[PDB]
């Protein structure tokens, strides 16, 4: 028992992290097979980042201008291409540590692990969620660009995020591994305000189920509600609307705890309306929304 | 910027995790060089765990009774010995993935990463603290015993914890890699109540410094205090007494933010007395105590 914000074991991804330098910009790349994926802004200088013309900047760059270092061994770059906001550097050596992998684009409210890296070297691993406004709340210093987000299903790493920037507001934006930004963000040093950071209702409900399953029961009440009634309260509190699809996804946890999803919604409704009154749930004084229903089942069932 | 509860990258430790089976008990072992370390309770059956005589139980066990599996390959056990509460299984093969490593016994308030494992296979990684009552608040299901806690300094893994049990109260107890329990706990299914789970003051202060450094400034006040005055309030709130050693340890963060340690203590004092008033610090509604001053500097400086 006990419930922790758990990341995937990072080893399979550690074995893919390299350093990419172009001129005076160093950041991280992802080495899978004979391709290194990195943010295209690696080609950008100081004055370039205000309104960079990536096509024009890239013309001035040859394969030999991209310095790719794996540990303390240099990889030979035999090709480069820009796909959306990422560069693909073809190297002459397949990464011998390439895991089974996929590139997935995740939906807002889905969670993933980040392996924060500097100079192609891992600093730490943490779990976060794609926010409903398509930001993530990360831990990224200068040099962390090209750090990746991922999920693992047994031995298959699904890469879903590559870090590109911290926005003016101290929140983070990046791309899938096809180089498409999540949300409306662009790889340019400009005004980029995020939308409302709404709470991922279905995740809160999952986490309340985790709380029940690990003994924190105090917030269970005598009430029920309907989706429509609950959603009136969700709206008021900047919670994502709950859909029948979310109810279906919570079916497993509903079954286990024998608590109907709508009864848990009524518990969440009272918590929203009444607050915690100085009490805690799974060591938190706020309602946690970076566990998916799948995460709660995975952690409660001990999948490896 | 941004501040996350970050674990060490787990790869170096993933490469050390094996499965140990004795009779009908399966749990995890740590394979370093030609030794596998695992909880001694691996030899215990259903009725054994109420008051096991480990010396007597171990007499009935031979090397061939300890089944050690690394991935899906069996290791040959050429010796076994009990050291305190761990078994050391000598195998005929050095772990080719053995990292540089040390065994350290940590002090309460020190943090470490856990790699939660089942059947010698990694499920997830998370950061926790040795509590002042020598428990940890983990995420451990049946089969997770022998999962380890560790810190990394560059390429050296310092192993500090091996999981042995969840106590009646839903909190966790284990040993250093010499097999000595943290705190008064024993590897026996008996009444084992934990002491007061006090808050790690020096860690809270570190985390308030992290908050300032990443822009959450609202709790900074016009006041100062003394260690003695602060400690009167700490006592009242089940916070660990703050010592001059803790002040010295916070010197780096004091310097950076230009906020004196005693001024930050006065901020913490008001937060204790007044509460958060529904506000948050680094996305938390309670004062976080599982970051050490060293952790805050490491994360804020991007050590790999
Ligand atoms: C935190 N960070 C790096 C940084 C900033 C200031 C200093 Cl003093 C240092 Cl050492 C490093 C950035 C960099 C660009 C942007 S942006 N896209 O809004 O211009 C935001 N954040
Ligand atoms: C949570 N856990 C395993 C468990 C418990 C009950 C069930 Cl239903 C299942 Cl599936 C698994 C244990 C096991 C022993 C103890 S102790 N040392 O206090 O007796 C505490 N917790």
């Amino acid at each position: 028992s006990g419930f922790r914000k758990m990341a995937f074991p990072s080893g399979k991804v550690e074995g893919c992290m390299v350093q990419v330098t172009c001129g005076t910009t160093t950041l991280n790349g992802l080495w899978l097979d004979d391709v290194v994926y990195c943010p295209r802004h690696v080609i950008c200088t100081s004055e370039d980042m205000l309104n960079p013309n990536y096509e024009d900047l890239l013309i001035r760059k040859s394969n030999h201008n991209f310095l790719v270092q794996a540990g303390n061994v240099q990889l030979r770059v035999i090709g480069h291409s820009m796909q959306n906001c990422v560069l693909k550097l073809k190297v002459d050596t397949a990464n011998p540590k390439t895991p089974k992998y996929k590139f997935v684009r995740i939906q807002p409210g889905q969670t993933f692990s980040v392996l924060a890296c500097y100079n192609g070297s891992p600093s730490g691993v943490y779990q976060c969620a794609m926010r409903p406004n398509f930001t993530i709340k990360g831990s990224f210093l200068n040099g962390s660009c090209g750090s990746v987000g991922f999920n693992i299903d047994y031995d298959c790493v699904s890469f879903c995020y590559m870090h590109h920037m911290e926005l003016p507001t101290g929140v983070h934006a990046g791309t899938d591994l096809e180089g498409n930004f999540y949300g409306p963000f662009v790889d340019r040093q400009t005004a980029q305000a995020a939308g409302t950071d709404t709470t991922i209702t279905v995740n809160v409900l999952a986490w309340l189920y985790a709380a029940v399953i690990n003994g924190d029961r105090w917030f269970l009440n005598r009430f029920t509600t309907t989706l429509n009634d609950f959603n009136l309260v969700a709206m008021k509190y900047n919670y994502e609307p709950l859909t029948q699809d979310h109810v279906d996804i919570l079916g497993p946890l509903s079954a286990q705890t024998g608590i109907a999803v709508l009864d848990m919604c009524a518990s969440l409704k009272e918590l929203l309306q009444n607050g915690m009154n100085g009490r805690t749930i799974l060591g938190s004084a706020l309602l946690e929304d970076e566990f998916t229903p799948f995460d709660v089942v995975r952690q409660c069932s001990g999948v490896t």
